[PDB]
């Protein structure tokens, strides 16, 4: 068992219908990885909400992101989203249909760095 050689997965996975393992996904990650280099805020939080309507697991239409950059320093509430939306225009125009984007500043975050994407239902 020496490394170097070129192996291969070679393993039938098989899984159709409902798939959504591991936290986040390739879409969400991007939404972040993007804004990450498309804004490079001080605090970029993102997670899967999928809670409200009557949709089965896997639905990645509703999302919540928390961006913390100075870009939105005394800016409009629309512009903020626009900025992101602009970077991830395909997101809002494809998979994501409506995601609550949190546009804050590195000055305000400090005040209330506590987000609110979910209720206090922890244990």
């Amino acid at each position: 068992g020496s490394s170097g050689s070129s192996g291969m997965a070679t393993r039938s996975c098989v899984s159709r219908g409902s798939a959504g393992s591991a936290a986040a996904g390739p879409v969400e990650a991007a939404i972040r990885a993007k804004l990450e280099q498309a804004l490079s805020p001080e605090v970029l939080e993102l997670r899967n909400e999928s809670g409200g309507h009557a949709v089965p697991a896997g639905s990645e239409t509703h999302f919540r992101v928390a961006v913390v950059s100075s870009r939105f320093e005394g800016m409009s509430p629309l512009q903020r989203h626009r900025l992101v939306h602009e970077a991830l225009s395909e997101e809002l125009a494809g998979p994501v249909h409506a995601l609550a984007i949190q546009a804050k500043t590195p000055a305000q975050w400090r005040e209330n760095p506590q987000l609110d994407i979910s209720p206090p239902c922890l244990g």
